[PDB]
């Protein structure tokens, strides 16, 4: 059926149910409560499923060591610091981004629900995979989920060269009369987790392909000037930072430190709005999913084959690996059963 | 001194209270209560001041048009639909944009104050100029200012050729030590206003200069096609669009008439923030200010002079303005006196 990346023969099909289980055998022999191990799995099989090898369990070796040198910690003490009917600040106590952000989605659709508006803000936490995934639980709930998150500094602001601003991914969810409408992306051109593109800055500022690990950046959508947009897609990055890191009293994306170490800083934003509080849920599904129908059915370019919506290349490439099973490099594959003999459990 | 456009003899000097006299002369004499001129006259000449041509004066003969056809309610009632201690959903009446956009503003900001946040959503109202003139409304208040607006169908989506989705901007204005933080953009590589850039789409789709007009559309951030993020800058304006048009229960961009037609029916979204409900504001101030300082004050990249920070070069050009003038078209300037022969009144 349709998938989002390309599989070939480096790579190898693993039963969905698998792969989860893994992941949760990994964590909790590391201490981690078995509740949190599985949302942790849940956002990691999540994004293999969606076709995005980056943050999957790609990333569970940054988890790993993570817990084991103390930098994420496993029994975190959330806390709220301020608080109102629709808002909450949170400190993560350096536990698992999953964690911190599963909790504060919670949160927040719990406020919207009882007064319409939720928004909860997160300070020292940490890495929490694809943004989309929190802001989809609001969405199963019939109500619009926004998240974002900072990150390590790797984009370089517009006329600058040197890796400044993070990533900073923002999703946004919203219920239809079908499968959720999902926009979820990274303010620079691509990931830094994708580079296995467009971010082209080099020594100076150029291209290539392996100068951008060595001294390298990532470039801000638009790309490297202002002819094209690119100080857009640096203002998207700063309003990540400036609703996340400064307004959380957490920190912004040039400080943000790696997960294996203590004090890494990741900060995330989170907003609800509880549809239903403006109109009702089924006139709001019925509009949007006929402003998708419309805009699906328009004019397809000659170079087109199709018109997606956002979200849903994922859902199709989910649809898909759930019955045809998850396709796992061959390097990771390798990597994850050794993983699996470090800690002492089964592998894959 | 610094002045964002390029100024030669086809412009004619202004001073700034001249030009605000006027609009307000103008909206006056056909019925506009002195209050809203006054607020349409600050909007469109902020926007002149900060060097945005395209929403300034330029814009003037749009609104008299939808005034004098009945596209554009004298006495608006502003009517609160749905409402909460953190949120509204507003009816416009079909009253100015800026007149419909200051009031609910306002209320954003009195709830916030009160609450910590505040949402307010409009349906039915008009274009209301600059996005970024709202957003600045909160940050002079010591809050987050976020604001958006859908318009007109003038772009493509990803893998289509149709004018279908607008150039829906975005906005968010925050207060530093010094000038408040604002990011003021379409989700299109360049609003339609500009063209008078990167949106390329002709007949079937490459580019040009005067293709556009003629059954041409704009391009979303990003791009052409997906390669370079095209379709993220497409999610954004979508993002507009249900935030807008779909949540208040108004319309999305491709049924969004012009401003002298009854029921344009143009939907925006405001959101603010109250600062000091999460941190002290002299603390977020000073963290804001430290950021915009240090990413200023990075390597800067051969090819470029200087790394501004969103709303510096806006300020700057204000500034210099004020003391300078404003510069105005010639056949800008042709236009407003021929305006003001139709209505009766002192021109430039
Ligand atoms: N935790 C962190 O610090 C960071 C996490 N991330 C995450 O990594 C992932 C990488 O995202 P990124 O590479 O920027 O995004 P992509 O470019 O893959 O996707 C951008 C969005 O556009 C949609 N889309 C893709 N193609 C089309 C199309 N042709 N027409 C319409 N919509 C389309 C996608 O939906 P679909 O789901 O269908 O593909 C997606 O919502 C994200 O999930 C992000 O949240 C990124 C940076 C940092
Ligand atoms: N009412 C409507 O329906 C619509 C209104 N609009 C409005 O029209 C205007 C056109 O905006 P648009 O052309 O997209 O934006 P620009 O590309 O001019 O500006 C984008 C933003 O980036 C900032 N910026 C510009 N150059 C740099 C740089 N080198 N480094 C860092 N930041 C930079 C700007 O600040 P600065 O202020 O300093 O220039 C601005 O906040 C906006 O004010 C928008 O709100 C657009 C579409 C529709």
């Amino acid at each position: 059926m349709f998938e989002k990346g390309y599989v070939d023969e480096n790579y190898i099909r693993v039963p969905k149910d698998r792969l989860f289980s893994f992941i949760v055998r990994v964590l909790t022999k590391l201490g981690v409560p078995e509740e949190d191990a599985k949302i942790v799995a849940d956002n990691l099989v999540m994004a293999d499923l969606r076709g995005v090898e980056s943050h999957g369990v790609q990333r569970l070796k940054r988890y790993v060591d993570g817990i084991i040198s103390g930098g994420v910690n496993l029994h975190p003490k959330i806390r709220v610091i301020r608080e109102g009917p629709s808002y909450a600040l949170i400190d993560g106590d350096e536990g698992l981004g999953q964690v911190v952000g599963y909790r504060s989605m919670k949160l927040a659709i719990k406020k919207a629900k009882d007064t319409g508006i939720g928004i909860v803000i997160a300070r020292n936490s940490n890495h929490y995979g694809i943004a989309g995934y929190y802001a989809l639980m609001a969405a199963e709930e019939g109500m619009i989920g926004i998240s974002m998150t900072n990150s390590r500094p790797l984009v370089a602001p517009t006329g600058g060269i040197e890796r400044i601003l993070g990533t900073n991914p923002i999703a946004l969810a919203a219920p239809t009369k079908d499968k959720p409408f999902l926009l979820d992306m990274a303010t620079s051109v691509v990931p830094i987790g994708k580079l296995e593109w467009a971010i082209n800055r080099e020594g100076n500022i150029t291209t290539k392909v392996e100068e951008v690990f060595n001294g390298g950046a990532l470039l801000p959508l638009g790309g490297f000037g202002e002819l094209l947009g690119g100080h857009k897609g640096y203002g998207l990055s700063l309003m990540v930072d400036i609703l996340s890191g400064i307004l959380s009293g957490g920190t912004w994306s040039k400080y943000v430190k790696n997960t294996s170490e203590k004090g890494s800083n990741v900060c995330h934003f989170f907003m609800v709005i509880d549809i239903e509080h403006f109109i009702p849920l089924e006139e709001f599904k019925e509009k949007i999913s006929q402003m998708i129908e419309e805009i699906k059915s328009s004019r397809k370019h000659p170079e087109f084959e199709r018109i997606w919506i956002h979200g849903e290349k994922g859902f199709l490439t989910m649809e898909t690996r759930l019955k045809l099973g998850i396709p796992i490099y061959r390097k990771v594959l390798e990597e994850l059963n050794e993983i699996a003999k470090r800690v002492g459990v089964e592998g894959l």
